[PDB]
């Protein structure tokens, strides 16, 4: 029993205890994948679907040229391109078939994922494996709410560092907004 | 009363007397406007909406720069692009707002529209007239449906006209579709 | 080459030939189905997907339980419940996936495509056909001028608008009190 | 200049001095909002939105009938329902116009901003109040050295997230058979 203000808390606990077992060798690399390819994808399903797409929003400000998969007007992937798909099971059919898809068109694959060896992981070039297995990790949130908010600050700090790379800084980065709303 | 497919006679009937009304310097104009314009948004409420994306996909597909206003990537409009505007009443406020908005980027305004007076009409650099007004057209159909279907098929013939103007022929055609799915 | 206007008529020409070639008593069946079926989920991709969420959104204005393959608020489907679902090669690999998931739910599937075979209509309870095959196509029938899939998105939308008109006949509904007021 | 989990470690670090500016009395109204209109709304623009999103999802998963403003399937509003609104600025021109709109059809207004004097805050019949102000900046107290609004997405996220913790608590709710099973 408690105060909507300390549930609040007790998450960034959870998330502050969670986000503290992601290893950092594998990061690094998806911002480098991210500045050397063509063209970037993200991917998810519900929830973490948007979490790909807050990211991808991001990239775009920034001046990739990002894409969410799924989308109306989402182009066709080219050779080298990176497609970043988060998945906490990484059993998602749908998701599954894309990284596929992406792979036989010598696309890049980097899947955020609990389990490395699910169908997903097994796909990925790249996975940046994410707390929640039966070996660890506590929460007292709904399925899988602790995994999609790790995805965005995650996705978020891959922003920072892509930030840093480039040589910017927050009061002053032009950003590539919608100006017609 | 009467079967399925006919209701479908009915509705081609009303499309073939509707579209019938439709002025063609206003049109050919529109294809010239896409052809020459560096960057093409199109935008709609409800179903008219659902029209435009329509359009702007196909538009894609053909290789043109096509974004849909109100999307999670929609790109900042620049100077002399162009903003294609689907609305019946052509009193929607978020579409007086975008109509507005684009004129003050200097962007160039097509609205699609039964009221050229309308609030989003006296906007419009460009005005194909819709027909529907008080003067005339019958229709046994819900609110806005005729209307909606005939943005369809008038985007489509625009499509049509693009193909000719660049030479293409649907049998051959290349298409930027996405391939991730 | 062509008016802009002189398209438009060429277009509705072609919508006419698929027309013809629906066979009413399917349809009339789909109509059943949406009055029998306590939730209706309309599906596609691409502009096909378009279309179904032009349908979903006309469902919705006339009372019905009415929801969109895909979405973020789309509820769980219960046996008996129908799917809609508009594909022109009854090919597209996640609408073979829905398809072949709700009859394992013991939902009702509707499919809308150009090929009954196709692994989209091999699981549908009730097809309806629509024109463009290779056979109607060699046969001198079928001819379009159209890109892509287009003739049949069009088909998709004026197909279901008349769907639309059929349940408002068999029903009193205008009434369409079920529209969005905000924003 | 620093690692990528580095980076992670100060972003929660920004979280919980957003966490401990939050009034819990407006917190705690919401819920009670949320556990008495017959329908709940949410409300955003670009990730704010989906943030909105996230939120509505999970109200329906919990039984809720909640819906998102702007969808294609979104029904009317009706007097006493619920609208929440994030937004920063409380400036963004639609959800101005949705908060005037909710309030003269009598729906009750909840609006997450930094600015309680905005125009979306002075529609509001309820204001939680993230940091994040000009005040908060100057007088040595909010930080961001993230682009944008991402410090302010992020706190509506886990705020909604949170809020969704309480009304679990108030209820019995797991019971998320509300999931969606097609696709």
């Amino acid at each position: 029993g408690m105060k909507t203000t300390e549930y609040v808390a007790e998450i960034l606990n959870e998330l502050h205890n969670s986000a503290a077992y992601i290893s950092n060798e594998e990061a690094d690399q998806l911002a480098d994948h991210i500045l050397s390819s063509h063209q970037i994808f993200t991917a998810g399903a519900g929830r973490s679907g948007l979490m790909a797409k807050s990211f991808a929003m991001r990239l775009m400000h920034m001046g990739f040229n990002a894409h969410i998969v799924g989308e109306i007007l989402t182009p066709p992937l080219a050779e080298g391109d990176l497609v970043i798909i988060g998945s906490g099971s990484g059993e998602t059919k749908s998701l599954i078939h894309t990284a596929a898809k992406a792979k036989s068109l010598h696309g890049i694959v980097a899947a955020l994922t609990i389990n490395p060896e699910s169908s997903i992981g097994k796909q990925a070039d790249l996975i940046i494996r994410m707390p929640g297995s039966p070996k660890d990790y506590k929460t007292i949130q709904p399925m899988g709410s602790l995994f999609e908010q790790t995805l965005l600050l995650f996705y978020d700090a891959v922003i920072l560092k892509l930030m840093e790379k480039k040589g910017l800084d927050s009061e002053t980065m032009f950003t590539h907004h919608a100006n017609l709303e």
